[PDB]
RNA sequence: ACAU
DNA sequence: CGATGT
């Protein structure tokens, strides 16, 4: 309904789906970019915005902030809440660095507790996610 | 269909 | 146009 300005905005990036994946997390509010994750050479778009969301997740959690996180992939957002990424990439040697950082967020997940809400963030009423990357 |  | 997902 309304946008809660005092979150944290996560998204991927991408080179290709399978690519070229990356992710930053960005003030809702101001658009000031508070993580950026360096490229990883192979990877899917939903593997990305997973774990921009449990990074952004780790993020608020070491710094004792309770915001929400936005997240505009209905499928990320259902993967968190399993604490399970039912990604379909092939395991393999070159996208074994993609699934070995998916494998690590789940473990995050399984082994630590959060209240941070999960929100949807609406793009059909509100544009891109303040985290995008422009590429569309 | 919806979401990327 | 095509790929990733529920
Ligand atoms: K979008
Ligand atoms: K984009
Ligand atoms: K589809
Ligand atoms: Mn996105
Ligand atoms: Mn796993
Ligand atoms: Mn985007
Ligand atoms: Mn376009
Ligand atoms: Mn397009």
């Amino acid at each position: 309904e309304e946008i809660i300005w005092e979150s944290l905005s996560v998204d991927v990036g991408s080179q290709g789906n399978p690519g070229i994946v990356e992710y930053k997390g960005v003030d809702t509010k101001t658009g000031e970019v508070l993580f950026e994750r360096e490229p990883i050479p192979i990877g899917t778009n939903n593997m990305g915005e997973f774990l921009a969301i449990v990074h952004g997740l780790r993020y608020l959690k070491e710094r004792n902030s309770r915001k929400p996180i936005y997240s505009d992939s209905q499928t990320a957002i259902k993967w968190v809440k399993d604490k399970k990424a039912k990604s379909t990439l092939v395991r393999n040697e070159e996208t074994a660095l993609i699934w070995k950082l998916v494998d690590e967020a789940e473990e995050w997940l399984n082994t630590h507790t959060y209240e941070t809400p999960i929100l949807k963030w609406q793009t059909d009423k509100w544009g891109e996610i303040k985290a995008d990357y422009g590429r569309k």
